[PDB]
């Protein structure tokens, strides 16, 4: 822990001339990556991995470039990517992460001028020309086949009779379906509200983590605006978003959303075995059971 800063106030300065770290603290961290705060005033995302952070920078940079809005994204202003060493490093964008129960003391005018602004960004994020990022392309049905045949080149003769059933079954509503087949544009990619930050207004002030960032799917960005979770704030407030927004078929945004959420049992178990990690394999198989006993 403090270690681990260590290793990291190390690199920054090593990598970055004369930059000099006064003080740094963890800020955020998932299995992959670490992101830090610096000098009270930096964030620093950094990932031990193509798997790295070139896509996201770029993306910013197209954002910062291309972007009309009051609305704050990260801006680099320090990168290093090599192979087996990521860093991107952003002055901090200041303000409060919206959560459900923020939202449940706002004001109906407050909670629908917050609403306004996300529909506003969004149209505006959906609607660049995003022929200078062209390369950033995310065909989620077809990663899912090459997922499926990953699966079926390793593990998928060991599953369970129940376990192979919920993928088959699975597959076959991929194969079925047409929400793959409309508008592609530039999306978030994982536009939840731990991602959204407020200023002392309660409007939205700013947007971080396009780490997932592409040309994907419209429907994409409404995928956890419309989750019914203790995390998200529900379903109305997608669905109002998506009024505002326009435009836009919100049946097969809902359908959209449900097959991503159908899908993240399988997703658990394939990144468990791209990245030789039995706990998100076994952790994927119970949550197989777990849904098809409610
Ligand atoms: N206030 C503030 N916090 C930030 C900012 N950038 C990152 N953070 C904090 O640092 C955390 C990690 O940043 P993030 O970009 O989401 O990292 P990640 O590796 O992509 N995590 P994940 O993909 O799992 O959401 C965020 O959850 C947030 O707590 C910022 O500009 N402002
Ligand atoms: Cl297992
Ligand atoms: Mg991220």
């Amino acid at each position: 822990n403090a270690t681990n800063v260590k290793a990291m106030k190390y690199l920054i300065e090593h990598y970055f001339d004369n930059f000099k770290v006064d003080s740094i603290e963890i800020i955020g961290s998932g299995y992959d990556a670490v992101a830090y705060l610096v000098n009270n005033e930096y964030i620093f995302k950094t990932k031990f991995s193509k798997k790295g952070y070139a896509k996201e920078k770029a993306i910013y940079n197209f954002l910062n470039t291309n972007l009309e809005t009051n609305v704050k994204i990260p801006n680099i202003e320090y990168s290093y990517i090599s192979d087996e060493l990521s860093i991107l490093g952003y002055k901090e964008i200041k303000g409060t992460f919206l959560t459900p129960e923020i939202y449940s003391t706002m004001s109906e005018e407050e909670q629908n001028l917050l609403k306004r602004d996300i529909a506003s960004f969004l149209r505006q994020m959906h609607g660049l020309d995003y022929t200078d990022i062209s390369e950033c392309t995310i065909d989620n049905k077809q990663n899912v086949l090459e997922e499926y045949i990953l699966l079926r080149e390793t593990i998928y003769n060991d599953l369970t009779d129940i376990e192979k059933d919920y993928i088959e079954s699975f597959m076959e509503r991929l194969n079925a379906t047409t929400v793959f087949e409309g508008k592609k544009c530039l999306c978030h990619n994982d536009f939840s509200c731990n991602h959204l930050l407020l200023d002392g207004n309660n409007r939205l002030t700013g947007i971080i983590d396009f780490g997932d960032s592409g040309i994907i799917d419209e429907y994409c960005d409404f995928i956890y605006l419309l989750e019914d979770s203790e995390e998200e704030i529900g379903t109305n407030f997608g669905e109002d978003i998506l009024r505002m927004y326009g435009n836009i078929d919100i049946e097969k945004a809902k359908e959209y959303q449900d097959i991503v959420e159908e899908y993240y049992p399988i997703e658990t178990i394939v990144y468990g075995i791209k990245n030789i990690k039995q706990e998100f394999i076994e952790n994927g198989r119970k949550e197989i059971y777990k849904r098809t006993y409610k």
